């Protein structure tokens, strides 16, 4: 029995436009572990650095993805989630209020 992940996505520090800062992504809470993670600049993947799976009793696997970035009045930033507990990729768009 899957357990489906659970995705937050936010900056390092407040955003203000033209500053440069760091986008995450966070999933957690997940069975199986195997699952892909991809930041998206307006739909586009970014090149990220992902920490070590890693497990806990309280939390089941857990992943942080991460890149620089430097938010913009315009640009869309999100992270893609594909675990087998989804019916396909699930996108959790980055909000930064």
């Amino acid at each position: 029995e899957p357990r489906t992940p659970k995705i937050q996505v936010y900056s390092r520090h407040p955003a203000e436009n033209g500053k440069p800062n760091y986008l995450n992504c966070y999933v957690y809470g997940f069975h199986p572990p195997q699952i892909e993670i991809d930041l998206l600049k307006n739909g586009q993947k970014m090149k990220t650095e992902q920490s070590d799976l890693s497990f806990s009793k309280d939390w089941s696997f857990y992943l942080l993805v991460h890149t620089d970035f430097t938010p913009s009045t315009v640009d869309e930033y999100s992270c893609r989630v594909n675990h087998s507990s989804l019916a396909a990729p699930h996108m959790v768009k980055w909000d930064r209020n």
